[PDB]
């Protein structure tokens, strides 16, 4: 039997907890949009479920912002493609013997090797947004070892959190608790925003109402600019007039444009009335409060602030698959048990790069000694 | 063994598996589309957005200011 990190033995699953017949009926899900008429009590609702461990209607709500809103997009593929762009590194822990740096220079040339570690890092960055990332595993062999074959992504809303014990996620099954996640099985990457219990610490609590405001600022502009300077034209007729008479004097009323003629009687008048007025100040300035603040939000700016949340998710995620998959392989590859404190480790390159022009000042020392 | 020529095809033609989501299928006026032919396709991807085929492309966020602009121009 395989021993858990926990140190409770348990016994390992080569097939995917998805893939039993009786789940094929929930893995099926029709991706509802809530954001069509949003209203803050409907919003207030949809977070006090997702506090309780409901987590579905803030997933499709966090979906139809991410693509709905243009600028909450760009700035979380900016934060995406910040912290994809680093480099990454496997050591060994401190003062480690030979077969330790043999372990963790063949595990960082198979990681480097591995075409699907990519993806799953990318995927990974999803917990930006939403306050969890979920994705399967699908075991295999390469030269007698067990290496994951490929990771699959799994919607957000197929899981809901414990009521007996909450920050602990299940898998949803129509039952009062959910299916327990299947050891050995899963990637679970969390981050951790603002302290608290899971389904609360995503950025969708903060980003609900800004999101809001902007787009209906927007679309109450639009619809102001559709019926903007162009004034009704209305025609005026006496009560004695025939219902032919009626009838031509509306189809004049409509073809009135350009530079326009025609003749009437003493007895009708025409008339322009605007619909509409005003001017473009307000809408454009609550929608510039709105963008300013959601960037704010986002990268924490509208640089070292980007750096600090860099370092932040990137150490995050580290500890993240440090938790998740460094150790699984050590312990399906190796017969023995695994040492828990004298496992490797992944280690990004966060250091900022020198400037060699100004290192020149190092001659001067070391002469000195 | 080598490529003579590669030809771009209209991506209205292909359609996704319901049952599988995120692998593209031929269309033939069917349920299930026909499975790609293997060494006869290059299939390239951009995932600019988690999740599924067909929901990482561009589009998605790119709609509505076009509609927007378009409308008031």
């Amino acid at each position: 039997r395989i021993l858990d990190i926990s140190g409770q033995p348990f016994d390992f699953d080569d097939e995917m907890q998805s893939r039993s017949d009786e789940l094929a009926m929930v893995m099926k899900r029709t991706q509802e949009h809530p954001s069509s008429g949003v209203t803050p009590n409907r919003a207030a609702q949809m977070l006090r479920d997702a506090e309780r461990g409901d987590l579905t209607a803030q997933a499709d709500l966090a979906f139809d912002m991410e693509e709905k809103d243009t600028h909450l997009f760009s700035e979380l593929s900016k934060r995406r493609l910040a912290i994809q762009a680093l480099e990454w590194r496997i050591a060994p822990a401190r003062d480690a013997s030979a077969q330790e740096k043999k372990d963790a220079d063949m595990l960082n040339e198979y990681l480097h090797d591995a075409a699907w570690f990519e993806d799953a890092l990318f995927d990974a960055g999803d917990a930006i947004l939403k306050g969890y990332s979920m994705q399967e595993i699908e075991w295999g062999w390469l030269g007698k070892m067990r290496v994951p074959v490929a990771l699959h992504h799994r919607d957000p809303a197929l899981f809901c959190a414990n009521p007996d014990n909450l920050n602990e996620l299940r898998l949803r099954d129509a039952s009062y608790h959910g299916l327990e996640l299947q050891p050995f099985g899963w990637f679970m990457h969390r981050a951790k925003s603002r302290t608290g219990y899971v389904g609360t610490n995503g950025l969708v609590r903060t980003l609900i109402w800004p999101f809001i405001f902007k787009n209906y600022s927007v679309r109450d502009f639009a619809e102001f600019l559709e019926i903007y300077g162009l004034p009704m034209r209305v025609g005026k007729y006496p009560t004695g007039s025939t219902n032919r008479e009626k009838a031509t004097l509306m189809q004049a009323v409509m073809d009135i444009g350009r530079r326009a003629g025609g003749i009437i009687p003493m007895g009708m008048t025409l008339d322009f009335q605007s619909a509409a007025d005003g001017q473009s100040d307000p809408f454009m300035a609550m929608i510039g409060w709105a963008e300013k603040a959601i960037s704010k939000a986002i990268l924490g700016g509208t640089d070292e602030v980007r750096r600090e949340i860099r370092n932040a998710d990137v150490g995050q995620l580290a500890r993240s698959i440090n938790r998740d998959l460094i150790y699984p392989l050590l312990a399906l590859n190796s017969d023995s048990t695994i040492d828990i404190n004298r496992l490797p480790g992944i280690v990004f390159d966060t250091s900022e790069a020198g400037d060699i022009t100004a290192l020149s000042d190092a001659i001067p020392k070391l002469a000195a000694g």
